[PDB]
């Protein structure tokens, strides 16, 4: 996240770290949410690589140990079944990871609540976007998560001609466009947190950005929309 401040360590427990086996050790390569103790939401396109995955839950600092981490492998990987790699415009950038075991909750381990099913968020909704990835335009991973104020950019305005045009589609989230703060490489499949009637939900799944880079004024960041996916969501789980 361009433009972010680190976020407090118990602040946003339902961040998960997904990365993958890198010779020795191990590499972040995405955000994801956990929402069941043994099931994850990230990004469909995440998950593309035919690599070997973990999730990291209650990780703070990727550099360092933190005391509070939980590792645990990905055991299955179910994509939504319209996504195309080729096209993430079309959408569906969603997809379920099955852990090998169940996290523990505590203070640094929770569930993500997820917004109920259809909801569609007033333009200029406040939300924050959280995450390891890049903290500049072809820059860096954050070592400590980061956490950026982003408020949603409604579809009106969202696919209008300035903005993402026919790019965005209305099964997506906007979120930002300022110019300074964003998502960025390395944030993909994580959590856009949206606070409604007083709850933090995750609204969501960071997806993508422009070409041009990541904090490019009138090319907000652009995440899958969950309240769209709620019943496919609930499919997976019930049958796998
Ligand atoms: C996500 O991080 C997104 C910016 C918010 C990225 C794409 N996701 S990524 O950087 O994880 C990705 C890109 C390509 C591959 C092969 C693997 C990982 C974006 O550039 O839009
Ligand atoms: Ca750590």
């Amino acid at each position: 996240v361009v433009g972010g401040t680190e976020a407090q360590r118990n602040s946003w427990p339902s961040q998960i770290s997904l990365q993958y086996r890198s010779g020795s050790s191990w590499a972040h390569t995405c955000g994801g949410t956990l929402i069941r103790q043994n099931w994850v939401m990230t990004a469909a396109h995440c998950v593309d690589r035919e690599l070997t995955f973990r999730v990291v839950v209650g990780e703070h600092n990727l550099n360092q140990n933190n005391g509070t981490e939980q590792y645990v492998g990905v055991q299955k990987i179910v994509v939504h079944p319209y996504w195309n790699t080729d096209d993430v415009a079309a959408g569906y950038d969603i997809a379920l990871l099955r852990l090998a075991q169940s996290v523990t909750l505590n203070s640094y381990v929770q569930l993500g609540v997820l917004p109920r099913a259809g909801t569609i968020l007033a333009n200029n909704s406040p939300c924050y976007i959280t995450g390891w990835g890049l903290t500049r335009t072809n820059g860096q991973l954050a070592q400590t998560l980061q956490q950026a104020y982003l408020p949603t950019v409604d579809y009106a305005i969202c696919s209008s001609s300035s903005y993402w045009g026919s790019t965005v589609k209305n099964s997506m989230v906007c979120a930002g466009g300022d110019g300074v703060r964003s998502g960025c490489q390395g944030d993909s499949g994580g959590p856009l947190h949206c606070l409604v009637n007083g709850q933090y939900a995750v609204h969501g799944v960071t997806s993508f950005v422009s070409r041009l880079g990541c904090n490019v004024t009138r090319k907000p960041t652009v995440f899958t929309r969950v309240s769209a996916y709620i019943s496919w969501i609930n499919n997976v789980i019930a049958s796998n």
